């Protein structure tokens, strides 16, 4: 199970941000995400601009602490300029959260060489007036054709195939029943050769099984390990101990 650990770096003081991402990497992340826009229910949306001044002081300390453990870098941004800077101080995935939602994010993406995470939603900032209701099986069938329709763009635009990660995105306009739909047939998104980013971390979905956000750590790990079963590439989460464990439990059961 080669599941990569995308640990959660939220910047939304720069000196504590380098010491979270130095305890994601002494705790065995694969990569640091570093978001500085909440995309939270209730968050109003911050310019570009405002984004990226708290990313330029953390986001060069947090590069060379990475590398020099062989850790990769994510830029968390629906912003092709904040993806742009980034990319210039030397981050390894665009994490488009926004999936080309920025227009200019395929030319980024494309002149840069860099990976790219596009994640699918209903809009940001979420809102309960854009969520998906029907059949379940007919929201995955639109999750794929929207991130395909992406995909091209991002090919017809010099990307190349493989620096190309599809991601759902969990609870993104998706109540918790038809997030649980989506984690549980992952594979159908699988085949179409792609690799996979699941980030179900202390998602509202778990408002399903009745855990409050303050302990859903323990249940999000229990997940994981179900995902890594299913050869998820990539695990965006909170604690990366307790995804290191799921695993190599889900290592265990090959
Ligand atoms: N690729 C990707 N990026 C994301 N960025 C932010 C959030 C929002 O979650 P947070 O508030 O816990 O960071 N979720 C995702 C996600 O599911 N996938
Ligand atoms: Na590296």
């Amino acid at each position: 199970v080669t599941t990569k650990i995308v640990g959660i770096l939220n910047v939304t003081e720069a000196n504590a941000a380098i010491r979270h991402a130095t305890d994601l990497i002494e705790h065995g992340a694969d990569v640091i995400d570093v978001g500085a826009e909440s995309t939270a229910p209730g968050v109003s949306p911050i310019t570009q601009e405002e984004e990226w001044s708290r990313l330029k002081e953390v986001l060069p300390e947090i590069i060379r602490i990475a590398h020099n453990a062989h850790v990769e870098v994510s830029i968390d941004t629906r912003n092709a300029k904040t993806a742009e800077l980034a990319l210039k101080l030397g981050v390894d995935y665009i994490n488009d959260q926004g999936g080309l939602l920025d227009p200019d994010m395929p030319a980024i993406a494309a002149a840069s060489s860099a990976k790219i995470i596009i994640m699918h939603h209903f809009g940001l900032p979420v809102s309960q007036d854009r969520s998906y209701v029907g059949q379940p099986e007919q929201l995955l069938n639109e999750i794929i054709e929207w991130l395909c329709s992406r995909v091209d763009t991002l090919i017809a635009q010099g990307v190349v195939r493989e620096r190309i990660i599809l991601d759902p995105g969990l609870g993104f306009g998706k109540l918790p029943e038809y997030s649980w739909y989506i984690a549980k047939n992952i594979g159908k998104l699988k085949k179409l050769g792609f690799p996979v980013c699941v980030g179900h971390s202390r998602k509202s979905m778990f408002s399903l099984i009745p855990v409050e956000l303050s302990e859903r750590d323990v249940p999000t790990a229990m997940l994981s390990t179900f995902l890594a079963q299913q050869q998820v590439d990539f695990l965006r989460v909170h604690d990366v101990k307790l995804t290191g464990i799921s695993i190599k439990i889900a290592n265990l059961l090959v």
